[PDB]
């Protein structure tokens, strides 16, 4: 049932043609909820023009009050006293007898008259909790709220056929009211998933402007509506409602002579998203939880928090976050910046240096070299678990369970053709090297793209390696180039996959057009692509894995706080980097679960814990996610 | 120049299939200079292990030298250590006879030994190195990251199509080595533009495992040599060659019966760009003089210097940047940082920031209130750059004259509806602002991608904006809100062009399949498409022209290194401000030439200065540029 909304009528000579907007695709979730639908919606608006009173406006105000019903909470203490001021003057004139007296004194200028009037206001303000004055206040202060020449949007709500029939020209006749029908995205779960929605340019905005080649390149006129952020403009060729045209030939008179249809109109295609609502709200809870479950420990300048969740065998998507300005501890949605901003996430790289280690033929699967403070003409790099003395025998594994960084920076010099000797000075050539670490890493997902459908992607701060090898084992080590969150879900996933890199995607079918049913049938699947398989055998794969469960499954490994065991066997890895805010900390997390045939995995960023760690606990959010998906 | 290369020979059952290899395009600049060539080449490989005592592995080294010669480049100072023990055991046992005993004493162990002879051995016995040693070793080190069964490469030889053969000889007679023909490219500029150029994959690689999908997805086999990094990457459609595919049958005793032919083959399409080598060497060169000119004042990690030249009609005549650690000397390219990379900018956003006053209507035209060192709450908190004099009368094109960074200030509250008083509340929701003011910059580039034809280019690092409005002010002066040099170029650039942003592309023309070297019939023209117009409009441009006009030709910053010299140059600058250490500063330069018939537009971006007050003539390499450019 195809709405039309009249878009665009124009005139040539005895023809006319004219075109209707029809209703966007839905979007829902893997599950079929409706995330995002489509509403009828009469928009009302006030245009104020150059010299109009406030007499003017009180009273259209007035006239608008009995014609439809507002939502009072926008109103603000200073517009209840002003508005009292206004409908009570000679009420308020008692109050100010000296200051009247000294208005015209000039003892004072009415800017100081008018706050102390302001000052003098209380159980007068509930005179007009008559919530019929309030209503008044309601319209009227969106009136005086904007520039002159532009309309003032007043309600935009859902309205019916008929309803819009009967008031429409009754409200056009009051002065400065325009009335008009508009299709309006609606979002059941409200505030959940809206910035990976996206949104589609508002009836003013044409195509947006710094979007006009992109949108009239293929095809479009400038005053169509179009998806302008994430998923409306990723999927904006599916989503959108091929609009009706009519072309209508005239008489001198005016008369309808013959009428033809360019376009008889098309309802946008649905599009159901890898999503899981329910888990997604969940997480968004959970993470709320987390954040101060700690009731600011210390982390009260953490100022982002991150996490994704994802199928590792099909690369669906469940998944999101948000930021935390501790000016306050008042977070937003930080929804995209999973897969749009770019952190130092340390430790938990090293299963891809391993990797990156093993196929250039640098360290051999099981080797067990040891590992003690190291020396250079000046640099000196101790692993944080004994910094001084303790020189311990150390396999890969073992490597990861202690997340052992002096383990990752012998297998770089060995990457190098330069190994460890007490005293060596630093490779000063570290191009080559760096260029076949990097070449590992990325076959994991980190540094590269995901490849995720949708738009504002990053793969990361990249910087020259070339002659400061210094740079070169923090790479080793993650803290040097910065990954995306997203990046590490990619990564931690193809370890659970037995080494295949899967392109993520949230979008998951598409489906044909209905007003009505929850279904339709299935136009095109969103498959979740193998991009490559790392460079590596099945065993120097299962040896990252089988680090990955000892340090969540064994004692020092840096994972058992969080991870010890909970209701499904979960492997993963931890980081903790090193940044300037002022000094402080990253945190970070990358797991998968079940180990024997996965089907979940996750990666985890705080950002900006002022913490050393034998004091934060953050993958608690791993372990209370993952134990309310697998029950 | 010319030929084909064996790259594929496929049987069944007597019908051979033989694909032959062949050359790519050429890139060329604007006049059409070749900047990436072919040339024919003998890939020399050694292949052995098994029986590697290695001291016979030197000995086919030892061997190999007498036939080919070698760039010493790559030998790093443990390949010399190894390679003098080696030499002269002799000599090193004569340094470790107090180890020499703790080994049979038991004290120490062999890998200590090594471990100490490593560090005994100093560069001036590694000069005892001969010039011959060097040659063997800069062989032997190739052949000792030899995987025992897997080929590394040794040399690259220039030889003909009819040496090839006198020389192909050396195949097990010297053990390890194989010979085959390969086409790779080569550089008539060395290492000029070599990162944008970018690489072309190893016929050993094929399609590099990170790439597979996405180019076994446009059909190519596996074992095909591709674009991998950057123009290579980007061009590949049009520079690659289709190869030569014959076709025989034998019989039986594998005599050839019949032939047929597929495909003849051709060289790739020749890619001319917009580059002005010339002009792109000149600002290399100028680049190199200008931050040695900051050797002295400071300038101890400014670790970036980058530069963008162009202008609407085509393209990027010009793009450098390098990379420093530590003054130590050490530059190292970074031209790709140019677009790759992301910087805090500082006040070069206020071109635009001043235009989007005008669409919403915060500012008009013409617009004077007056600068205040300015506060608002908590007891402290306030403003920009003096704190006492309370400056007056200001024009908006009189603010970005000054840069003042206060008429801004005010802009944003003017915007966000409450104007200042002193002593102000913040706005608590700041998302509506935010978002408009984010809309303006996008339209002269400053948020979005410039949409450049290279690949990884990023929009920039953009944080949430809603209840800390605390950082919504510092993104109308420029520090909230990372962009590019790029896009800086794209912005000032719109302004030149009257308020029509355009699209960079460097390339300029795609060229016709030719088999004769002269560059072929045009096939595509690459052009610089109009994205879209500022909706400000004819007047409102004009002003932020005078505004850059009047602080290149007067106002005081710009006038210290733009006190027009061969230019009527228009322009802007910004300083910025970074505690990513500990505070430095970020220096950066915008400005346009001709600004009648304006024909060139330039960005620059300073990195990490440790100097904060207004003295660095930084902006000089801008200036320079540009009496090239003019004559
Ligand atoms: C533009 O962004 C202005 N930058 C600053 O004022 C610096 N921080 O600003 C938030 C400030 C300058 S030095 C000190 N260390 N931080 C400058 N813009 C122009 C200019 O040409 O760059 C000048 C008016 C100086 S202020
Ligand atoms: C990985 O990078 C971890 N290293 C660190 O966390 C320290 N910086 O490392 C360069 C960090 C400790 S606190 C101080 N501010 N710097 C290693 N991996 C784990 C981990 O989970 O982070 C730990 C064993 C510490 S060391």
């Amino acid at each position: 049932a195809q709405g039309s909304h009249y878009k665009q009528i124009i005139k040539n000579d005895e023809n006319i043609t004219v075109n209707e907007s029809v209703p966007r695709g839905r979007i829902l979730d893997r599950n079929g909820k409706v995330l995002v639908d489509n509403a009828s919606k009469m928009a009302i608006t006030y245009t104020r023009g150059r010299k109009t009173t406030q007499s003017e406006m009180l009273d259209t105000a007035e006239k608008l009050s009995k014609l439809i019903k507002m939502d009072t909470k926008k109103i603000t203490e200073r517009d209840k006293k002003d508005f009292w001021i206004q409908l009570h003057p000679k009420k308020a004139k008692a109050m100010m007898t000296k200051e009247q007296a000294m208005l015209a004194d000039g003892s004072i200028k009415q800017d100081q008259y008018d706050k102390q009037l302001l000052s003098k206001i209380r159980k007068s303000q509930l005179d007009e909790l008559s919530s019929k004055d309030l209503q008044v206040l309601a319209i009227f202060r969106e009136m005086n709220a904007g520039t002159v020449l532009d309309p003032q949007m007043i309600k935009n709500e859902d309205v019916s056929e008929k309803e819009y029939a009967a008031v429409s020209q009754q409200l056009s006749k009051l002065p400065g009211v325009n009335t008009s029908m508009d299709w309006d995205r609606k979002y059941p779960y409200g505030d959940t998933l809206r910035g990976i929605f996206g949104d589609v340019s508002t009836p003013a905005e044409g195509i947006p402007k710094e979007l006009t080649e992109h949108y009239l390149s293929k095809g479009y006129s400038r005053n169509d509506r179009v998806g302008k952020s994430y998923l409306e403009y990723q999927y904006e060729d599916v989503l959108r409602g091929k609009k009706k045209e009519m072309k209508y030939t005239t008489d001198k008179s005016g008369k309808v002579t013959s009428s033809e249809v360019l376009n008889p109109g098309a309802r946008g295609q649905d599009l159901k998203l890898t999503i899981d609502i329910d888990l997604q709200k969940e997480v968004e809870a959970l993470l709320d939880k987390q954040i101060k479950k700690l009731r600011s420990q210390g982390a009260k300048d953490m100022d982002n928090a991150m996490m994704v969740v994802q199928n590792p065998k099909n690369g669906d998507i469940l998944a999101l976050a948000g930021k935390q300005i501790n000016k306050s501890g008042k977070m937003t949605d930080y929804d995209i910046g999973t897969f749009t901003s770019q952190f130092a996430v340390g430790s938990s790289v090293k299963g891809g240096t391993l990797l990156a280690g093993y196929q250039n033929k640098a360290i051999k699967v099981g080797e067990t070299m040891v590992d003690e403070p190291l020396h250079f003409q000046g640099g000196l790099t101790k692993r944080s678990y004994f910094n001084k003395n303790g020189h311990v025998s150390i396999n890969d594994k073992q490597a990861l369970m202690h997340s052992s960084n002096v383990y990752m920076f012998k297998t770089a010099l060995k990457l190098a053709g330069d190994p460890y000797y007490s005293g060596m000075a630093l490779p000063s050539d570290i191009s080559s090297p760096a260029q076949k670490l990097r070449r590992g890493l990325n076959q994991v997902g980190l540094g590269v793209k995901t490849g995720i459908d949708l738009p504002n992607e990053t793969r990361g701060q990249i910087e020259p390696l070339t002659n400061n090898p210094g740079n070169y084992l923090d790479l080793s080590i993650g803290q040097y180039d910065t990954y995306t969150p997203l990046q590490l879900s990619q990564y931690v996933s193809t370890i659970a996959n037995d080494g295949y890199r899967i392109q993520p995607h949230i979008g998951l079918t598409i489906h044909e057009s209905t007003n009505k049913d929850e279904v339709g049938p299935l136009k095109k699947k969103i498959n979740g692509t193998v991009l490559n398989k790392v460079n590596n055998t099945e065993k120097e794969i299962k040896q990252i894995q089988e680090g990955f469960k000892m340090a969540f499954n064994d004692k020092d490994g840096t994972g058992y706080v969080s991870f010890k065991d909970t209701v499904v066997p979960t492997a993963g890895k931890t980081g903790t980097a090193e940044v300037f805010q002022e000094p402080r900390v990253n945190s970070t997390y990358i797991g998968y679960a079940p180990i024997d045939d996965p089907k979940l995995a996750f990666s985890i960023v705080y950002t900006n814990q002022p913490v050393p760690p034998p004091w934060l606990t953050g993958g608690d959010l791993g372990r209370d996610v993952i134990n309310y998906y697998f029950k």
